[PDB]
């Protein structure tokens, strides 16, 4: 129950450090808080291991307030480095493993549906494109920083995030 | 026979990366995939470190408002054809965390290409600032990745309208 969650974390650490191919029951145990030979007893298959994290991953990851929030969320990035990176590894593996693709699709879809619903209900200006656009730009911003920080080195990321939110909430006719 | 056959090998590696991953990329796996499957890769690349770098420097070669919009939508169609280039790129990004030499090389390539697009936009007479191009760059990158990896996420999304909405909002320049 909780021992499983401890193992799911150990898997998330292994994905972020080593990769999808690196993720194995041997490596999960070594990384795990019970390194005896536990993993194979908690997960029927390596295929089901990826699935568990696939279902679990998002637990580890007035216009002024929306802005401040997004900027602060991009700040918490360096700590949650590991969660966003394992997520990236899961995305790539999802192309190769259909069961993971199904599971990761639902999780991300439902989470995105909730953010759209939250925003529409919040009274903030903006439509569905607002949330999709913010969802997409923020995702890529986080990935760029984590993988190639040098790319955004000359970038004022605080102003960028302010500009992005401020433009996204606008609803012109396209 | 030297620079050209090397380009074939880089392609073989871009295919291997997209299909298998960064750990899956080895000289052995390249030859098997290569246009010359004998045992050519090791003689063209001093190290596995140096192979990643070659693709790292090469990768982007494989990957009026009405027009800008139209182009973006079209470019998001050319996505499925060059599925393999964008996926190898993703594999390169993640590998870049683990290999600083690749990180330096991929950083330069992406930075310079991004600098050119900012320069092009500013020169083009399109409305918009640096944020315009940065936010289009970012939204477009993530849109492409989502489609290639979890197509089901965007299934109920009108991606043509979304791209039109993205370009139209991005070019606006309000005070934030």
């Amino acid at each position: 129950p909780e021992r499983r969650a401890a193992l799911v974390n150990a898997a998330i650490e292994v994905l972020a450090r080593e990769g999808a191919r690196g993720l194995t029951f041997r490596a999960v145990d070594v990384e795990a808080n019970v390194p005896k030979g536990t993993a194979s007893n908690y997960f029927p298959s390596r295929d089901d291991l990826f699935d568990q994290v696939g279902k679990r991953i998002h637990e580890r990851l007035n216009l002024e307030l929306a802005i401040e929030y997004m900027q602060g969320l991009f700040g918490r990035i360096t700590r949650d480095r590991t969660g966003y990176l394992a997520l990236q590894e899961l995305r790539l593996e999802a192309v190769r493993r259909p069961e993971l693709r199904t599971t990761l699709t639902r999780t991300i879809s439902e989470n995105l549906k909730r953010d759209i619903g939250f925003h529409l209900d919040s009274g903030l200006p903006g439509d569905r494109s607002t949330v999709l656009m913010l969802y997409l730009a923020m995702n890529a911003l986080i990935v760029e920083h984590l993988t190639l920080p040098g790319v955004l080195e000359g970038v004022d990321t605080e102003r960028l995030v302010a500009d992005l939110v401020t433009r996204a909430v606008a609803t012109p006719d396209a």
